[PDB]
Protein backbone atom coordinates (compact mmCIF):
# COMPACT_ATOMS: atom_id res chain seq x y z
CA UNK A 1 0.00 0.00 0.00
CA UNK A 2 1.23 3.55 -0.79
CA UNK A 3 0.38 5.83 2.12
CA UNK A 4 -0.48 9.51 2.00
CA UNK A 5 1.69 11.73 4.17
CA UNK A 6 -1.00 12.56 6.76
CA UNK A 7 -2.44 9.05 6.76
CA UNK A 8 1.02 7.66 7.65
CA UNK A 9 1.60 10.31 10.30
CA UNK A 10 -1.69 9.31 12.01
CA UNK A 11 -0.86 5.57 11.76
CA UNK A 12 2.62 6.17 13.24
CA UNK A 13 1.21 8.31 16.05
CA UNK A 14 -1.30 5.61 16.83
CA UNK A 15 1.47 2.95 17.07
CA UNK A 16 3.45 5.05 19.54
CA UNK A 17 6.22 6.58 17.37
CA UNK A 18 5.64 10.32 18.16
CA UNK A 19 8.59 11.22 20.33
CA UNK A 20 9.73 7.58 20.67
CA UNK A 21 13.21 7.88 22.14
CA UNK A 22 12.99 11.60 21.64
CA UNK A 23 12.32 11.62 17.86
CA UNK A 24 9.28 13.73 16.94
CA UNK A 25 6.75 12.26 14.42
CA UNK A 26 8.20 14.44 11.63
CA UNK A 27 11.42 12.46 11.78
CA UNK A 28 9.71 9.13 11.18
CA UNK A 29 7.52 10.47 8.33
CA UNK A 30 10.60 12.02 6.66
CA UNK A 31 12.58 8.77 6.97
CA UNK A 32 9.65 6.78 5.47
CA UNK A 33 9.37 9.28 2.57
CA UNK A 34 13.00 8.96 1.55
CA UNK A 35 13.40 5.27 2.40
CA UNK A 36 10.37 3.86 0.52
CA UNK A 37 8.38 6.84 -0.85
CA UNK A 38 5.65 5.67 1.57
CA UNK A 39 5.26 2.25 -0.19
CA UNK A 40 4.98 -0.72 2.16
CA UNK A 41 6.11 -3.14 -0.63
CA UNK A 42 9.50 -1.44 -1.31
CA UNK A 43 12.46 -3.75 -1.44
CA UNK A 44 16.09 -2.97 -2.27
CA UNK A 45 18.96 -5.38 -2.55
CA UNK A 46 22.40 -4.39 -1.11
CA UNK A 47 25.87 -5.24 -2.47
CA UNK A 48 26.50 -7.41 0.60
CA UNK A 49 23.59 -9.71 -0.35
CA UNK A 50 21.24 -8.35 2.30
CA UNK A 51 17.87 -6.79 1.39
CA UNK A 52 15.95 -3.87 2.83
CA UNK A 53 12.18 -4.28 3.31
CA UNK A 54 9.13 -2.11 3.70
CA UNK A 55 8.18 1.38 4.57
CA UNK A 56 11.30 1.83 6.72
CA UNK A 57 13.62 -0.36 4.66
CA UNK A 58 14.63 -2.61 7.53
CA UNK A 59 17.64 -4.74 6.67
CA UNK A 60 17.87 -8.61 6.55
CA UNK A 61 21.52 -8.77 7.88
CA UNK A 62 20.29 -7.95 11.43
CA UNK A 63 16.61 -7.49 11.86
CA UNK A 64 14.51 -9.97 9.94
CA UNK A 65 14.80 -13.38 8.31
CA UNK A 66 14.47 -13.68 4.49
CA UNK A 67 16.09 -17.12 4.16
CA UNK A 68 18.74 -15.79 1.78
CA UNK A 69 21.12 -13.66 3.88
CA UNK A 70 23.89 -16.05 5.07
CA UNK A 71 24.78 -15.70 8.78
CA UNK A 72 22.29 -12.96 9.39
CA UNK A 73 20.56 -12.38 12.68
CA UNK A 74 16.88 -12.04 13.04
CA UNK A 75 16.72 -9.61 15.96
CA UNK A 76 13.09 -8.59 15.43
CA UNK A 77 12.11 -12.26 15.17
CA UNK A 78 9.97 -11.94 12.10
CA UNK A 79 10.06 -13.02 8.46
CA UNK A 80 11.12 -9.98 6.37
CA UNK A 81 7.94 -10.46 4.31
CA UNK A 82 5.90 -9.39 7.36
CA UNK A 83 7.49 -5.94 6.84
CA UNK A 84 5.72 -5.49 3.53
CA UNK A 85 2.16 -5.59 4.88
CA UNK A 86 -0.34 -2.72 4.53
CA UNK A 87 -0.55 -2.88 8.36
CA UNK A 88 2.66 -1.22 9.61
CA UNK A 89 2.64 -2.81 13.10
CA UNK A 90 5.57 -5.19 12.41
CA UNK A 91 7.67 -2.39 10.89
CA UNK A 92 6.89 -0.06 13.83
CA UNK A 93 7.68 -2.71 16.45
CA UNK A 94 10.98 -3.57 14.79
CA UNK A 95 11.84 0.18 14.25
CA UNK A 96 11.43 0.74 18.00
CA UNK A 97 14.02 -1.98 18.67
CA UNK A 98 16.44 -0.52 16.06
CA UNK A 99 16.28 3.07 17.40
CA UNK A 100 16.87 1.86 20.99
CA UNK A 101 20.04 0.16 19.73
CA UNK A 102 22.61 2.95 20.41
CA UNK A 103 22.90 4.94 17.09
CA UNK A 104 19.28 6.07 17.17
CA UNK A 105 17.86 7.16 13.76
CA UNK A 106 21.36 7.42 12.22
CA UNK A 107 20.79 3.69 11.45
CA UNK A 108 18.68 5.05 8.53
CA UNK A 109 21.06 6.43 6.01
CA UNK A 110 18.26 8.48 4.27
CA UNK A 111 17.28 10.02 7.60
CA UNK A 112 20.83 11.02 8.32
CA UNK A 113 21.41 12.47 4.83
CA UNK A 114 18.00 13.94 4.12
CA UNK A 115 16.06 14.56 7.32
CA UNK A 116 18.54 15.12 10.13
CA UNK A 117 18.99 18.83 10.88
CA UNK A 118 16.05 19.87 8.62
CA UNK A 119 12.69 21.31 9.57
CA UNK A 120 11.10 17.85 9.98
CA UNK A 121 7.87 19.29 11.43
CA UNK A 122 7.00 20.28 7.81
CA UNK A 123 6.24 16.58 7.27
CA UNK A 124 3.23 16.69 9.57
CA UNK A 125 2.04 20.26 8.73
CA UNK A 126 -1.64 20.42 7.82
CA UNK A 127 -2.38 16.96 9.17
CA UNK A 128 -5.28 16.26 11.54
CA UNK A 129 -3.42 14.45 14.37
CL1 LIG B 1 19.25 9.27 19.97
Amino acid sequence: KVFGRCELAAAMKRHGLDNYRGYSLGNWVCAAKFESNFNTQATNRNTDGSTDYGILQINSRWWCNDGRTPGSRNLCNIPCSALLSSDITASVNCAKKIVSDGNGMNAWVAWRNRCKGTDVQAWIRGCRL
